[PDB]
């Protein structure tokens, strides 16, 4: 069930997607005192210098910035991953208030928003085939807290007026996603799922410990988008996050002592 479309509340998804009650669902709470350092993890390699952004789309549940993934231009490797994973799109989840909005939590703390950079394993040839595999995707998660403005984010905030309603898109070329990363690449990792329908259990999650700060005025502009299509009754695009799901039989590993 991916693509342009409104979603109902996450508590109803299990009626259409039974995997919503599965064994490796995301997001989860990260208990920092139970995650174990893993000296086996190799260092993480983010290679975004040749990234090619194309378009920004309001898909009725978030906005996606889409990349050319027809070649290895923007890739993720190392860490817990085997193989090369190609960036296809990034998007955010955010709240109606600064005290809520993230999907993952850290010792039950909620951040104001969470950025997801989605990558697919090139040995499966394309995104559609990759989501049918347990190691098909790698999603880099980054928390946002409210404080100083993030310069690298402002070109994104600037174009949201042109994609206010469901189904609208705008050109979005030459955007450099390195401007959204924090200073440190220390992370937690665990096996999980997509956090929207169809909720497939195909993701290796890499969640960064250091948040980035964005300004109150930047997040206020996220809250002006609409879930609805033009000419329909107005619904503000807020609180588009899924709550923490049971960890079940999984261990969270840390890249740092
Ligand atoms: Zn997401």
């Amino acid at each position: 069930h991916w693509g342009i479309g409104k979603h109902n509340g996450p508590e109803h998804w299990h009626k259409d997607f039974p995997i919503a009650k599965g064994e490796r669902q995301s997001p989860v709470d990260i208990d920092t005192h139970t995650a174990k350092y893993d000296p086996s993890l190799k260092p993480l390699s983010v290679s975004y210098d040749q990234a090619t952004s194309l378009r920004i789309l309001n898909n009725g549940h978030a906005f996606n910035v889409e990349f050319d993934d027809s070649q290895d231009k923007a890739v993720l490797k190392g860490g817990p991953l085997d193989g090369t994973y190609r960036l296809i799109q990034f998007h955010f989840h955010w709240g109606s208030l600064d005290g809520q909005g993230s999907e993952h939590t850290v010792d039950k703390k909620k951040y104001a928003a969470e950025l997801h950079l989605v990558h697919w394993n090139t040995k499966y040839g394309d995104f559609g085939k990759a989501v049918q595999q347990p190691d098909g995707l790698a999603v880099l998660g980054i928390f946002l807290k409210v404080g100083s403005a993030k310069p690298g984010l402002q070109k994104v905030v600037d174009v949201l007026d042109s994609i206010k309603t469901k189904g609208k898109s705008a050109d979005f070329t030459n955007f450099d996603p390195r401007g959204l990363l924090p200073e440190s690449l220390d992370y937690w990792t665990y096996p999980g799922s997509l956090t929207t329908p169809p909720l497939l259990e195909c993701v290796t999650w890499i969640v960064l410990k250091e948040p980035i700060s964005v300004s109150s005025e930047q997040v206020l502009k996220f809250r002006k988008l609409n879930f609805n299509g033009e000419g329909e009754p107005e619904e503000l695009m807020v609180d588009n996050w899924r709550p923490a799901q049971p960890l079940k039989n999984r261990q969270i590993k840390a890249s740092f002592k």
